């Protein structure tokens, strides 16, 4: 079991970490929702399917920087919806397949009420996503650590 981003960047066997650099909308109004989906950025799959079953949660979901002080949101993992920053490890979601797959989550966040100006700074790090990997074969419990970086200032009218 491996993963990589969509720019390829790779994190191997037994774990390990890697940025994730996002474009995001910029502009965004109260009332509106900022999509950061990471299923079109990050990519796994499973190296002996014939055999092994592996077993993929989003171990925990914390925020950081403009996210953390001006947004409130909602983690999307496998059509689930969870508090973000995340309260507690999600269901496991199978990979079976040797094919990459993509890493179902998303955050939902939306600026909070008093949110004003550049609420994100271009090249400031958003949030850490960990996905955390095991097996139905051996003890392997390892961790992707995902750190999510934002690509430009996203604006709040005021
Ligand atoms: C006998 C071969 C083991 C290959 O081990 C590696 O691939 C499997 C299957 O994806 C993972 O479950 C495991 O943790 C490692 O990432």
């Amino acid at each position: 079991f491996a993963c990589k981003t969509a720019n390829g960047t790779a994190i191997p066997i037994g774990g390990g970490s890697a940025n994730v650099y996002v474009n995001l909308a910029p502009v965004v109004n109260v009332g509106q929702n900022l999509v950061v989906d990471l299923s079109t950025q990050i990519f796994c799959h499973n190296d002996y399917p014939e055999t092994i079953t592996d077993y993929v949660t989003l171990q925990r979901g914390s925020a950081y920087g403009g996210v953390l002080s001006n947004f409130s949101g909602t983690v999307k993992y496998s059509g689930s919806s969870y508090p973000f920053p995340t309260t507690s490890e999600t269901p496991r979601v199978v990979y079976n397949s040797r094919t990459d797959k993509p890493w179902p989550v998303a955050l939902y966040l939306t600026p909070v009420s008093s949110a004003g100006g550049v609420a994100i700074k271009a090249g400031s790090l958003i949030a850490v996503l960990i996905l955390r990997q095991t097996n139905n074969y051996n003890s392997d419990d390892f961790q992707f650590v995902w750190n999510i970086y934002a690509n430009n200032d996203v604006v709040v009218p005021t």
